[PDB]
RNA sequence: AAAAAAAAAAAAAA
RNA sequence: AAAAAA
RNA sequence: AAAAAAA
RNA sequence: AAAAAA
């Protein structure tokens, strides 16, 4: 009885890789996520060619990929998944073809049109929000070279232009900087880059994160938080009995308004009414299973935390 | 009995939405106002295609529009406003044509064309003063996520170009952040972002604001501030008797083009962003206020008006 | 004996405004070094028409302003300014024509056409001093609606094009930004918002700003410093006996020399904003003291850290 | 006994200057490799026009350029290198004719314009380096003008554009400002304004730079980082027996590792420049230290706070 | 040169 | 959640 | 100080 | 207030 969002991907992901798919492994699911997003996007090899206005290099490197065989039955795909023989069908059968659209189809009236570019866009949405989750989660250990700012830091993450397509408000990177910097129409999203995203076992399952379920340390950081995050965040996770590496969520950050005061009538800006009259001593609010509670920020990286407590 | 403008506003809005348009409804009003902008700026679906230097999506977009089917009598506009079956009439009638300009219809000579024309520009005035202050009273209830940093809110409100050119003095946004960059001449007008905009029930009657009018205290808000302001202005109104929801007018504040402070390097010297501020806590400027008895001067909260407004209703 | 220079200007403010020049006001000056500027750019009416690239706008603007009369003997232009029949002729000989370059007369060979040259080329001088002086002094009492940030008073004065061609190293504005958000030739020259200028009666006739020579405050503020500026330069000048509008110049601020003590990130160091200022922490800037050329000797004065503006405001009364 | 990089530059660099060409002076190479790029990009007079998209005016420049006469035979350059007879020679046969593409060539087949353009090449990517490291070592006792904030100095060197094409990886400039705002793609290169840069007697013999060579210090700074780069950096020369002017490398800096000490604002709280800094409050950015990779270990030096141009010229007096 | 992330080369190159 | 869309 | 040189 | 004018 699961959402029809998830249920196409829970169908496309085993179509395409038989048995071998894990619905219980972040990695095989994020790597089975990416896989699906490449090939929908028509960037796999033997797809057809981005050529409407490519460069020379492009218009080359297009080529190339169109020439070059496309994946067969049997490939390894990250580690732990298999490509099957009927990949090749479900490419052919349910990708739509490159530069369609849905005004065409719609104005077509083929019910089946229609609903394979339904199912196209609710896949998109899916595995964009699963790359987002992976990259949060490589982040807590891995920080890239970019980020050495905080002006850097701001549009993380930093993904592909299709993924800002289908999810402007979660995808960062040179999209969103371009988005933001730049002219902005009422269908404009603002980048949130602590939106609550379920781990992907539980994404592709409809399981809404809470507390009370066991999840591990990183699996939790990544889903409420990134890298550069402030580690006091935490705290919403608790170890089990003998650790384990598993334990359990007991709270989960709240986020809204401002206190921004313009000049106005000769007055003088404030950029915060609060400040006027303490960094260190800020508190965040977690929403625990009595009430909400405030807590002391750490003031370190969860990036630096982990690093230090990890011996 | 009222001004050209307001008078064909008030036209306009009748013979378009029939017996439905209620003059005394802000939102209605509003409402009213965008569509009519909307129709005389050839947004609306069967107008004519903007395509002069229109790039290749833009020519897509207008040739969409244009084959789209133009709405139909009776459809529910907004909330509470319904279009008659004569609106049509006068969107052929009283729109000039696409690419039309005024000097053009001076040197044809046509009294009746020079009369469309100038309603024209007035009803898109009116119609652009009635969206800066319904954006403004948005924004006292509802943040834009436009607006993260002063910089971003200096330009409030982000309208269109053609809301900009119709009334540049009022309408900030892109343009205008485009007109302020580059030179000032002569007939530049400098964003007043606080300016006084009477509210759409006043407006269209030209009533203009001033002490003792019966007003919401969100809606005077909108009209002397908007949400990112000072919660101080919120001395400018007092509840009525038995509270309520529709209080009194008790002042007007002013502004008198605050000084510059700033003292830049020279000669081995350091800039300074504040002469007062170097000596970083003051909370002492004031804000004049224009009341019945005479002027006075109010001390500033140094709060915003949104945070104000939700706090004090708890 | 007076350099050919001004010589140059004496002579052009005579011949276009008769007697009506009043070589001792500087307002008057500042008016007629602003009309001569005017005339040898043909901005006014009846001019040729700078149609080489011109935009539509700009070609109707340029064709209307051509097609308009010109200037008549006895016009009004300022307040104490009027002009001549001599105006035409001198216009017309000593104008070059539009879009005439050096180069070509020099080519040419006709040894008049080049001293005209070179004339023109030395009122331009003299008069870009003249409005860049001017612009300084209007500045201090009306600072201008664009300054609002120490980026866009950077740049200060804002000047048209030409001023900034024919006196790069005191005109600032939009085409000095423009040279500056670039590259930099062998012939780049560097904006000096407080470079010293003469008061225009004292340009004119060769005068060097000096010790002990009568100026009113204004004109020296504006002279070695601008609107914005540190209200210590005041110290510079001293009132006479009864005032009267009327002091002394006691001394000359001394431009500092460049010396940038940046310290940028390396090895994993960490950078540094100023050199001085880091190590002890010593972040006020009340302390820094500017430099003054005195008959006696080179003194240190403590900055106020307010605006000349302002501080001329708040003394007003 | 030489790479073919160092080969042909050295071959190339006889040929054009004859016997003048002095093999251990820095500023003789230096002068001589910027001499050879310019050769190279078609910058001398008589050289063929870059007009495929030139603007009116570059079409101009470089019209002008071309009509002039080139460089005769005999011309000094700089100061100690004279240009001989058979320079002409080596300009037409070795130069790559304007606009020839590494693909066209190879479609072409010609083994032996393959490796000419391999040479020219590889001569572009040493005289672009021998540039940037004369850039250096100006930096350390002239300061340039461009540099006046920190962003300023984040893109030195300035130099042109095919400097910027041929070594990415160590030229700024206005192209380096170009390439960081856009896309950054797999090809894109970081720049590393600190790299090692062998001192040009060093660069061409291929000797690559180590410890126990005798380097005058202005050089090894150079070497190793520039002018607004911490003095720390000079612990790593130590003056010969009987002071003089040439030393000896006791050690070469490490680029410290990556350790991002940012924590970004998020559920209410505020973003925070540095963890360390921060502590209570306390700004004091004296304790980082310099790995320095000495003969006998690793070890790590305190930072001066200083610039290298400040500290040079104040430890002469 | 810390079963799977600097230096030099070859494919790309205002 | 429905709609729209390099 | 000599040379060069627009919305 | 008026006159210009994507």
């Amino acid at each position: 009885e699961l959402p029809r969002n998830l249920e196409v991907f829970n169908e496309a992901c085993g179509h395409v890789f038989g048995s071998s798919f894990n619905r219980e492994d972040n990695s095989v699911i994020s790597d089975a996520a990416a896989f699906l997003f490449k090939m929908h996007t028509h960037s796999l090899d033997g797809q057809e060619a981005k050529v409407l206005r490519a460069s020379e290099k492009k218009r080359e490197r297009e080529n190339a990929k169109k020439s070059r065989k496309a994946p067969e039955a049997g490939m390894r795909v990250g580690r732990s998944l298999i490509l099957t023989s009927r990949w090749t069908e479900y490419c052919a059968t349910c990708v739509p073809a490159l530069g369609s659209k849905m005004k065409v189809i719609k104005a077509s009236g083929d019910a089946a049109m229609i609903q394979m570019m339904k199912d196209h866009n609710s896949l998109l949405r899916v595995c964009v929000r699963i790359e987002v989750w992976k990259a949060r989660y490589v982040s807590l250990v891995a920080l890239d070279e970019r980020i050495q700012t905080l002006e850097d830091a701001q549009w993380f993450p930093y993904l592909s232009g299709d993924s800002y397509r289908a999810c402007p408000g979660l995808v960062g990177g040179y999209f969103a900087k371009k988005a933001a910097a730049g002219e902005r129409g009422k269908n404009y999203k603002k980048l949130n880059q602590t939106a609550i995203i379920p781990p992907p076992r539980f994404l592709i399952i409809g399981h809404r994160l809470q507390i009370g379920d066991q999840v591990t340390l990183r699996e939790l950081l990544a889903s409420i938080a990134w890298g550069l995050c402030d580690g006091v965040l935490a705290e919403c996770w608790s170890p089990s009995q003998g650790d384990g590496s598993i334990g359990v969520v007991v709270g989960l950050p709240l986020q809204g308004s401002c206190f921004l005061v313009v000049a106005s009538h000769g007055l003088s800006a404030i950029a915060d009414s609060r400040i006027e009259g303490n960094l260190l001593e800020e508190c965040i609010a977690i929403q625990k299973q009595d009430g909400v509670i405030k807590c002391k920020r750490s003031g370190k990286s969860l990036y630096h935390c982990l690093k230090e407590t990890a011996g």
